[PDB]
């Protein structure tokens, strides 16, 4: 039955790359703690260079995942609560209409006036400080839903204060460490600049990420295919890790409230197991992703659940899935977009073709 991993993913994965022009793509499945890597092309053109185990990848709004587990670490070590507002760690904030919304709310996007992405002209510090002081609410704060990486990105800028260390060194020097990942990075150093892939946009130029306001916690993260089952390793059997991970990690499980069949959890999107393609389609459909939604609380609380997220920058895809009670999950990386529709589908058949 093991011989088959390959196949599948050969099937469903490898047609991609003629489909959309895709020069390269690292797809990984564990199961039953074996881990499975499928490298396809290049990971650079013009280099003529391999995709393998050492391809850096941007993980786009995967980032996020990494962002929440920051959260969960610092809230179990007691150095944050879901229920405070940013002002009290960003003193400055205080008295500001933002500092009516609480943590929680901000990870989970619920501010009632945060846009998908901050305004152009907002780059430096100054400019993200002036742009929440400025800000003021829409929609009754908890109750609509609106992706966004501002909103994210201030929870994750408070997690850091609260760690008394830059985000970049909160992942870098406690979290990645902490899940055993060894080529995870905010800022990738000199000494694996050779092992970043180029990302290709839609001209099929190589490209890499911008610098941006609270980019490292919204979309910042780079990562290998081994480093990306590792932490879905963690998911799916966190049992072995330390207390304080396991902790973070139980922690983006929990759903938080739903928008029809799709459960909010920290980072993670929560979905009662299993799921149809068109629920797991849905909740990356432009209704969702793209325009506000009125949530409501959780009423069927599912009995087993399983949890995906996707990520993009202009140059790269990402997609990582995973089922807790079939000891399984997914890790699709390309350093070109494709569809989200056609990540999940691929993602779909494969781990339903195995359990
Ligand atoms: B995250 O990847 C955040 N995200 C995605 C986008 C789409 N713009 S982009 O062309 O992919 C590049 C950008 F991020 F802007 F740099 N904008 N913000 O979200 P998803 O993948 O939708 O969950």
């Amino acid at each position: 039955k093991d011989q088959e991993i390959k196949k599948l993913v050969d099937q469903n994965f490898k047609p991609l790359l003629e489909k959309y022009d895709v020069p390269g793509m690292a797809v990984g499945v564990i199961q039953n703690n074996k881990k499975y890597e499928m490298y396809y092309g290049l990971q650079s053109v013009q280099d003529k260079k391999a995709v393998n185990s050492n391809t850096i990848f941007e993980l786009g709004s995967v980032s996020k995942l990494f962002t929440a587990t920051a959260g969960g670490y610092a809230k179990n070590k007691g150095k944050i609560s879901f229920d405070d507002t940013p002002g009290k760690y960003w003193k400055e904030l205080k008295n500001t209409p933002i500092d009516q919304v609480n943590l929680l709310q901000l990870a989970t996007y619920t501010s009632g006036n945060l846009a998908l992405q901050f305004p152009d002209e907002v780059q430096t510090d100054q400019q993200v400080l002036t742009f929440f002081k400025d800000w003021k609410p829409k929609n009754p704060i908890g109750e609509y839903r609106q992706y966004s990486n501002p909103s994210i990105g201030l929870f994750g800028k408070v997690v850091a204060l609260s760690m008394n260390k830059p985000f970049d060194q909160v992942l870098e020097k406690t979290i990645f460490p902490a899940l055993g990942l060894k080529h995870s990075y905010v800022n990738v150093p000199k000494t694996q600049m050779q092992n970043y892939a180029f990302g290709y946009n839609q001209e099929n130029q190589p490209i890499r990420v911008n610098p941006g306001p609270l980019d490292a916690p919204a979309y910042g993260v780079k990562s290998t295919l081994p480093d990306m089952l590792s932490f879905i390793h963690a998911n799916l059997n966190p049992q072995k890790y330390p207390t304080d991970i396991q902790r973070a990690i139980n922690e983006t499980h929990q759903g938080r409230y739903q928008v029809n069949t799709m459960y909010q959890a920290l980072g993670w999107e929560e979905f009662s197991y299993p799921a149809t393609l068109q629920t797991l389609l849905d909740s990356n459909s432009e209704q969702i992703v793209m325009k506000p939604n009125k949530v409501t609380a959780i009423s069927k609380e599912p009995s087993v659940k399983m949890y995906h997220k996707t990520g993009s920058t202009s140059g790269f895809g990402t997609y990582v899935v995973f089922i807790p009670k079939e000891n399984i999950g997914l890790v699709m990386l390309t350093n070109k977009r494709i569809p989200n529709e056609e990540r999940i589908k691929a993602a779909y058949v494969v781990l339903n073709a195995i359990k």
